[PDB]
């Protein structure tokens, strides 16, 4: 073929679109709604609008290259276009940059500064509660700010093949929302909140818990505890333009310490003890053989998937509660009896990449004595936003570190934030476990990588079982309905709602369209995980020295008594009725 771009000439063979050629050359072409190799089918934002000589104006987004043509991405018609299009999206939005969330990393903002776009009517409403949905445990929404962009809905559609984000049609406007636009919650939504990823504005948020985390810090009976997830460690950077893939552990712990923060722990060691337990399980699983399979229950969004599509699973669920909620229950229990905090008084916050931990955390029965298992949870942005407003200079911060008594953590904790984590953590106990014996080797590298579903075989003491690694909702929807499950009979299956573990989570840092295309998000963020595992001493779970001295001197032995009534937490599918 032969193609004239701007003048210049070329020679290929490839069969792709304008768009797609011109950004493996240097040709710049705006896009807007171009995302996941998808743009909106119905109302096009024709951003990346291209002249054909001989057709006229086309989207390079849905264009196929073709010899004979001529294109022009910067004429005087493209440009009009364009900044038309621009201007009617700011027609109907409330451009009022004065308190935005997304305003460091708007790309909206980034068009309109672009084509110097202005609107014809500015669009500023008296009230703002009939714009704004805030009655999601997880997920907010500010119609003010949307741009009925369909980026949403299309990453809903191939995360999680849910379709829980879809276009509504609400008393004459076209909208974006849930069911006949009830709340996420009540619906089969999962509040993977991969919705807020795929946005480029602030019409799609986290459900904000600051001020609860303030109203603790400054409450003077309050003894606020901090734990951060895996995955925070290895994204948070990012926000503070220190790049991607940098570890920040002790600047993290700096900042906390610096934010008035009681007590400095972390998610890792709840990890931890959700491998002691759940490996636990899965032996006395074994020599009863049953029930198998064993799902893991530590993604909220795969246990509300399972809820709302397969709850004949909820019984194949681990019992043993998730890391956070594992790590609430010995906060409100074991740590008063080595602090001599009255427990109600004590105040758990975590840091996460994801927003369905915060649904997680108010689930009514997530209590004992009254007491919350996690009071208040925040993500990787709102961290960041605090941390900001606080002027904390974190770039420059030095290493600190956590407070070792549910602070330290192993390896294998380490990895719990990328896709097959789980399994390889659990393995290396389990196996340990099974035989009485402290092995050696413990990389298991089969249920690693990017791939939706993953399978491996593993002898536990001279004994075969096969396990299974699913790598996003959509996969599991994959895994069942194609008959995978029904193949082979599998023993121990992890189930991540996120496509390549919570380093993905709907709560993580936006990364720019105009990043993704030279870092692979989801693998740079995993190395991190990774390498903290090979660097740490310990490598097992069963090898953190603070957890074992938690376990000898409060918690008893694992899977029994004790430590299965407080540190467990099942699912039961409603009763049949009609
Ligand atoms: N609780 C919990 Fe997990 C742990 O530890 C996080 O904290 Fe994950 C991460 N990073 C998230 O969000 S959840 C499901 N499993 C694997 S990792
Ligand atoms: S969401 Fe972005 S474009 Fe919209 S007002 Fe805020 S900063 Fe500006
Ligand atoms: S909420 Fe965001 S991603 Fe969804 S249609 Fe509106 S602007 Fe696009
Ligand atoms: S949280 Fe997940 S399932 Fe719910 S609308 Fe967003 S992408 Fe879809
Ligand atoms: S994969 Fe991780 S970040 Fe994504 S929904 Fe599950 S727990 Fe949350
Ligand atoms: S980016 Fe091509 S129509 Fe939206």
């Amino acid at each position: 073929k032969t193609i004239i771009i701007n003048g210049v000439q070329f020679n290929t063979d490839e069969d792709t679109t304008i768009l797609k050629f011109a950004r493996d050359n240097n040709i710049d072409i705006s896009a807007l709604c171009f995302l996941n190799n998808c743009n909106n089918d119905i109302n096009k934002c024709e951003i990346c609008t291209v002249e054909v000589e001989g057709t006229g104006l086309v989207t390079a987004c849905d264009t196929l290259i073709e010899d004979g043509m001529i294109i022009n991405t910067n004429s005087d018609a493209v440009n009009e276009k364009i900044k038309s299009r621009i201007s009617q999206l700011l027609d109907i939005h409330e451009f009022k940059c004065g308190p935005c969330n997304r305003r460091e990393n708007c790309e909206f903002l980034k068009l309109v500064i672009k084509y110097k776009a202005r609107a014809s009517k500015p669009f500023l409403p008296k009230d703002k509660t009939e714009y704004v949905d805030e009655r999601s445990k997880s997920l907010t929404v500010d119609r003010t700010k949307c741009l009925l962009c369909g980026r949403c809905v299309n990453a809903c559609g191939k995360n999680t093949e849910t379709y829980a984000m879809k276009f509504l049609n609400k008393n004459g406007k076209t909208i974006i929302g849930a069911e006949d636009e009830k709340c996420f919650d009540d619906t089969n939504c999962l509040l993977c909140g991969q919705c807020i990823i795929a946005c480029p504005v602030a019409a799609l948020s986290e459900k904000s818990h600051m001020d609860r985390v303030k109203n603790a810090l400054n409450a003077p009976e309050k003894h606020v505890i901090v734990a951060m997830a895996p995955s925070v460690r290895a994204s948070i950077g990012e926000l503070f333009n220190m790049g991607f893939g940098v570890d920040v552990t002790g600047k993290i712990y700096t900042a906390l310490r610096q934010l008035g923060f009681d007590k400095i722990f972390d998610i890792n060691f709840g990890a931890d003890m959700t491998i002691m337990e759940e490996a636990t399980d899965l032996v006395q699983r074994i020599e009863n053989n049953g029930p198998f399979p064993m799902f893991t229950s530590c993604c909220p969004g795969w246990v509300r998937q399972a809820e709302n599509y397969y709850p004949e699973l909820l019984n194949n669920l681990s019992s043993a509660k998730s890391p956070q909620q594992i790590f609430g229950t010995a906060s409100k229990t074991y740590y008063p009896s080595i602090s001599g905090l009255d427990p109600k008084n004590v105040f758990t916050v975590t840091v996460m990449p994801c927003t369905s931990k915060k649904f997680e955390a108010d689930r009514p029965q997530m209590e004992k004595d009254g007491l919350r298992d996690i009071d208040a949870v925040i993500t990787t942005r709102e961290l960041a936003k605090m941390i900001k407003d606080a002027k904390i200079p974190f770039a420059k911060l030095e290493d600190s570190e956590a407070d070792p008594a549910m602070g330290e953590y192993s390896g294998a904790g380490a990895i719990f934030g990328a896709t097959g984590g789980v399994m390889e953590a659990a393995l290396r106990s389990a196996k340990d476990f099974a035989e009485n014996a402290e092995l050696e080797d413990i990389e298991y590298k089969q249920v690693r990588g990017l791939n939706g579903i993953k399978e491996a075989e593993v002898e536990i003491n001279n004994n075969k079982y096969n396990v299974a690694v699913i790598n996003g909702a959509s996969n599991l929807f994959k895994f069942m309905k194609s008959g995978m499950i029904n193949e082979k009979q599998y023993h121990f299956i992890e189930v991540m709602a996120c496509h390549g573990g919570c380093v993905n989570g709907g709560g993580q840092p936006h990364v720019n369209p105009k990043d993704l295309e030279k870092v692979d998000i989801k693998k740079v963020r995993a190395s991190v995980l990774y390498n903290q595992d090979e660097h740490l001493s310990k490598r097992k779970s069963h090898e953190n020295t603070a957890l074992v001295k938690m376990y000898q001197n409060y918690f008893g032995k694992p899977g029994e008594g004790r430590a299965h009534e407080i540190l467990h937490f099942k699912y039961k599918k409603s009763a049949w009725s009609h």
